[PDB]
């Protein structure tokens, strides 16, 4: 399948090359698997997610997005314009407040039921998570999603946006997990991508169009933009066979676009999710 003039981000992790427009990715995208989405929620009556998406949890007084960040990056995940894995199903879990703001302890809360309620889905090509937060190191949060990744789900977290090693931030310095930073259209490391050798890997980051509450759009930046590219590719290559929840961050690098960004400080991998379908 294809999808002419796309969102910059999806075309890329379609191409070898960046300057394109198109998104190029087999039709079964995504049918089968299940990403939830750990944020402020997703606005799931925006005809983008078609019926496919569900709050399941809020820690809150409401499971509704009120601030918009989940509801961006659940429509890169899977919606059906902006989204990478345009077939599969999206589970919101609200860990963050209307203004982008969790406590520690909470966001541990959603991350074990995830663990937990994959159990209660319909998920037979595999489970994903796309974490698209975080802080200052912590070891219980770090653990947290070490415990959701054995539980056999893909966790995909954000690096972190000081332009710093991320090594200092949580649950991106986790091992065990797929730590994402950020590229923008012309290949440079995104100017506020942590970095540090706890990444592994790069996704679109920079200038994200993306669904937003009201039933709108709009285009924003972070490694919190990245983070789902790699979650729906992930969603992605389960469906159809490549890899699976435990084996698919291996599996993005070694098929990843290798030496082509910029500013890849020494140490730092210099790797490109890379979904393989046109070439
Ligand atoms: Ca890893």
């Amino acid at each position: 399948a294809a999808q002419t003039n796309a969102p910059w981000g999806l075309a890329r992790i379609s191409s070898t090359s960046p300057g394109t427009s198109t998104y190029y990715y087999d039709e079964s995208a995504g049918q089968g698997s299940c990403v939830y989405v750990i944020d402020t929620g997703i606005e799931a009556s925006h005809p983008e997610f078609e019926g496919r998406a569900q709050m399941v949890k809020t820690y809150y007084y409401s499971s509704r997005d009120g601030n918009g960040h989940g509801t961006h990056c659940a429509g890169t995940v899977g919606s059906r314009t902006y989204g990478v894995a345009k077939k599969t199903q999206l589970f919101g879990v609200k860990v963050l407040d209307d203004n982008g703001s969790g406590q520690y302890s909470t966001i541990i809360a959603g991350m074990d039921f995830v663990a937990s309620d994959k159990n209660n889905r319909n998920c037979p090509k595999g489970v994903v998570a796309s974490l698209s937060l975080g802080g200052g190191y912590s070891s219980s949060v770090n653990s947290a999603a070490a415990r959701l990744q054995s539980s056999g789900v893909m966790v995909a977290v954000a690096a972190g946006n000081n332009n710093a090693d991320a090594r200092n931030y949580s649950p991106a310095s986790e091992p065990s997990v797929c730590t994402v930073g950020a590229s923008d259209r012309y290949d440079r490391r995104s100017s506020f991508s942590n970095y540090g050798s706890v990444l592994d890997i790069f996704g679109p980051g920079t200038d994200i169009l993306s669904t937003w509450i009201g039933g709108s759009t709009r285009s924003i930046s972070g490694t919190s933009m990245a983070t789902p590219h790699v979650a729906g590719l992930a969603a992605y290559l389960m469906t159809l066979g490549k890899t699976t929840a435990a084996s698919a961050c291996r599996y993005i690098a070694d098929t990843a676009n290798k030496g082509d960004l910029s500013n890849i400080p020494f140490g730092t991998v210099n790797l490109l999710a890379y979904n393989n379908y046109q070439a």
